[PDB]
């Protein structure tokens, strides 16, 4: 129960999903730089306010902004110590290079980067359909994983929300954003060596096993 990795996909391959089965299985924080940015914009804080506009034309906020986020997290959240699970950082090759560096200097190396492979005519269907609980992250889809009251989270009977950038205009920028920005990350893994694949188009379960296995954990 300790593991210090990264999750890199698309929009909507699964990594908010996936993220706390490797939470509870290995103790490790949860690192989500986009809950991160939405509870800027609860809060109501200047910098949660101009991320919001950015977040909903699918564009990415500065990698300045998002190495300073990350930089404190990792240096006085007590929760990182046992480890910790990446989830959207890096999003840039500047970021992947300076947190290269954090965790050098630190002493603590990442030790995988799993990339959840999954074709992109599938993501539609999971963007549209997706429900969030605000409050804790947690994602449903109104097909593919309904929460059991509907529109209700289960595990506070809170309501439901739509994201924002949940849409198939803001998807399509998403999804650019995404091969011409990201995805040059999973190479500069590749070359390091910490880097598995894993099949995102599976189900949640079956994707679950993957990633276990991948892990070198099961
Ligand atoms: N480091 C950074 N640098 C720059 N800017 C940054 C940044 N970090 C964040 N930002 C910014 O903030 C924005 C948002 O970031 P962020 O919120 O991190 O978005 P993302 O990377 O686009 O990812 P998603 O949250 O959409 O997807 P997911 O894979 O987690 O999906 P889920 O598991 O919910 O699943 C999707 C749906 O499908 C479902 N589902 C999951 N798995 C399966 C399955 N196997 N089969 C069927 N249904 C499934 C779910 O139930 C759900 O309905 C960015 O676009 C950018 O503006
Ligand atoms: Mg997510």
């Amino acid at each position: 129960e300790s593991i210090r990795m990264v999750l890199i996909g698309p929009p909507g391959a699964g990594k908010g999903t996936q993220a706390p089965n490797l939470q509870e299985r290995f103790h490790a924080a949860h690192l989500a730089t986009g809950d991160m940015l939405r509870s800027q914009i609860a809060k109501g804080t200047q910098l949660g306010l101009e991320a919001k506009k950015i977040m909903d034309q699918g564009g990415l906020v500065s990698d300045d902004i998002m190495v300073n986020m990350i930089k404190d997290e990792l240096t006085n959240n007590p929760a990182c110590k046992n480890g910790f699970i990446l989830d959207g950082f890096p999003r840039t090759i500047p970021q992947a290079e300076k947190l290269d560096q954090m965790l050098k200097e630190q002493g603590t190396p990442l030790e995988k980067a799993i990339e959840l492979k999954v074709d992109d005519e599938l993501l539609v269907a999971r963007i549209t359909g997706r429900l969030i609980h605000p409050a804790s992250g947690r994602s449903y889809h109104k097909i593919f994983n309904p929460p059991k009251e509907d529109m209700k989270d289960d595990v506070t009977g809170e309501a439901l929300v739509q994201r924002s950038d949940d849409n198939a205009d803001a998807l399509k920028k998403r999804l650019a954003a995404y091969h011409a920005q990201t995805e040059p990350i999973v190479d500069f893994y590749k070359k390091t060596g910490i880097w598995a694949g894993v099949d995102a188009s599976q189900p949640p379960a079956t994707v679950w096993a993957d990633i276990l296995n991948k892990l070198g954990k099961n």
